[PDB]
């Protein structure tokens, strides 16, 4: 399985996505929490809160996950960084592989 | 070293289970810190406020650590993600190994 | 890129180190929120407040941020953590490596 992190501008951007994701089933759930991002952004180092997003799902829904986090992000540029779980229980991966679309 | 994450439904049982992973020597320390969970279960979108968990421990611990999770776990079916650390300083590393058992 | 772990006992420490690998372009940008630590203390389970900080930046940075971070951070045996990104929307990672130090 592989686990996906986002940021949304707020919580009803975060909800509304993630939502979305669940109904089409590209994601078995997600854990959003709030955080302070700075970064880079043309020359300035801008500061804002944001909604931080866990995605969990398969490793084969990748692309199509991204795709459609592309379509419906708020940002133009957001993040979609995927990393790859090494490992987990079967039991927890039966559940996920089972409430996702196939 | 690897980093393992889990889910908790409250804090009460989160305290538990890392600090008796904690007594046990099974784990170096823990990062908790609450989010909020949307996941599919038994065909409803289910939202709960859940306390995330960030464990650190030495990567030949994962099984034995995975199994004893599972035994004190509040849930029936919890998330026990293993995600490998590519590399981290050298003081904290020999920090973490003194730190688990054997 | 690269995702890097660190935590810092208050937020004015945190936002400070943050900022000053912001403006050395080490990192592209960071994501820092609340947590609750436990550890082993004077031979006891502590629990401490911390702010977490996830960092993002180019995988050639990893050695050389590494030790800027050494030389910033108030804790004496910090954490510093790399965890690689498996995969990334290719729109953010151009971002990302135009906005870090080369
Ligand atoms: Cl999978
Ligand atoms: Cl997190
Ligand atoms: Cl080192
Ligand atoms: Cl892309
Ligand atoms: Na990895």
């Amino acid at each position: 399985m592989i686990i996906v992190y986002t940021t949304f501008p707020d919580w009803e951007s975060a909800e509304k996505v993630v939502k979305t994701l669940l109904k089409e089933r590209l994601i078995a759930c997600a854990n959003l929490r709030e955080h302070r991002a700075f970064y880079w952004w043309e020359g300035k180092i801008e500061e804002d809160k944001e909604v931080g997003a866990i995605l969990k799902t398969r490793e084969d829904l990748w692309e199509e996950l991204k795709e459609r986090i592309k379509e419906l992000h708020p940002y133009d540029v957001p993040a979609i960084i995927r990393i790859d779980v090494d490992d987990v229980n079967e039991d927890y991966l039966k559940w996920l592989i089972e409430e996702t679309k196939k």
